[PDB]
C-alpha cells in the first residue's frame, strides 16, 4: 500500500520490510 | 495518513518529524 | 502524491527520484 507517516520522535528513519525503521540501526 | 513524495531533485531523502531530509546529513 | 511500498526484501530503502534506492550504496 501507500506509505504512512514515520514516528514524530525527531529521529531520522528509512524504509524496510513494510515500516519505518531508525536510520542509525544501519550506519 | 500517507504521505506526500520526497523532492525530485535527485537526491536520496529519509522521514524525520513529518518532512523530507536529505540522506547526506547523516553520512 | 503519495508513494507505493518499497521493494520487499527486508533491505533497507531511501527516496530519490520518485524511486527506492537501496541505502547500502550510500554508506
Amino acid at each position: 500500500g501507500y506509505i504512512p507517516e514515520a514516528p514524530r520522535d525527531x529521529q531520522a528513519y528509512v524504509r524496510k520490510x513494510g515500516e519505518w525503521v531508525l536510520l542509525s540501526t544501519f550506519l
